[PDB]
């Protein structure tokens, strides 16, 4: 009628439902928390740029995977199985890669990323990334991660706040560069202002399980061995 109108009726696929359910429980089980910290690339970029010269593309998301792997090897406490009542701890580091995809976001699953070599790490995400798209991928490979990573920066959403994937407790959202600024260079020189582009992280963490200096350290430790690769090596 006139207030109301017609819609259209969609079917929630068992896919949706599933993860909606799963969503649900989680929101209302794990209290998220958000971070947020911007990191330079430049140099990394410059690095991109280089790796260019061989015969497999490289992308970003590439180095915060491996950066992600390095930090949680530092620093396992972030890296932790919630099960019901207690933490459990994974030496382990599973990475969950999003990509987008008209079916929605596939989560396929890096096995033991944190020993394998950057080229492997960018031919890997490639693999999954074909297997993700003709849909050849089982559920196993889309389960298991010890967390998550994502980039929206690919996009736009300059700033967005995701919903953690149980029972996992955190997940990494990836912005846009923005032209943050650097100081003039020299204390006594002319150099005027400079914005330079600086990367985007957000993290997502269960205050429950994750600490909030342990987050801190992540993002921390994070920008710091992203400030440098052979931090990451």
């Amino acid at each position: 009628p006139n207030a109301v109108g017609t819609f259209t009726e969609i079917p929630a696929s068992n896919i949706r439902r599933v993860i909606a359910k799963r969503l649900t429980e989680s929101k209302s089980t794990v209290p998220h928390a958000y971070a947020t910290a911007d990191c330079d690339l430049g140099a990394v970029l410059k690095v991109r740029q280089d790796l260019v010269k061989d015969d497999i593309k490289v992308s970003v998301n590439d180095f915060i995977i491996k950066a992600a792997a390095v930090t949680l090897k530092q620093m396992p406490d972030v890296n932790v199985s919630w099960d019901g009542e207690g933490p459990k701890q994974l030496p382990f580091i599973d990475i969950s890669v999003a990509v987008a995809t008209d079916k929605g976001l596939l989560t396929p699953i890096i096995k033991d990323a944190a020993a394998k070599g950057i080229q492997e790490i960018a031919d890997s995400v490639k693999a999954l990334s074909k297997k993700a798209r003709d849909g050849k991928l089982l559920p196993e490979e889309y389960q298991g991660g010890s967390f998550s990573i994502s980039n929206l920066g690919m996009f736009g959403i300059d700033e967005f706040t995701a919903v953690i994937n149980p029972p996992q407790a955190c997940i990494l959202a990836v912005g846009r560069f923005r032209p943050v600024l650097k100081l003039t260079e020299d204390e006594e020189g002319n150099a005027k202002l400079q914005q330079r582009q600086l990367i985007t992280v957000t993290m997502s963490s269960d205050s429950r399980v994750v600490d909030d200096e342990l987050a801190t350290r992540f993002l921390k430790s994070f920008k710091a061995n992203l400030e440098n690769p052979i931090r990451l090596a």
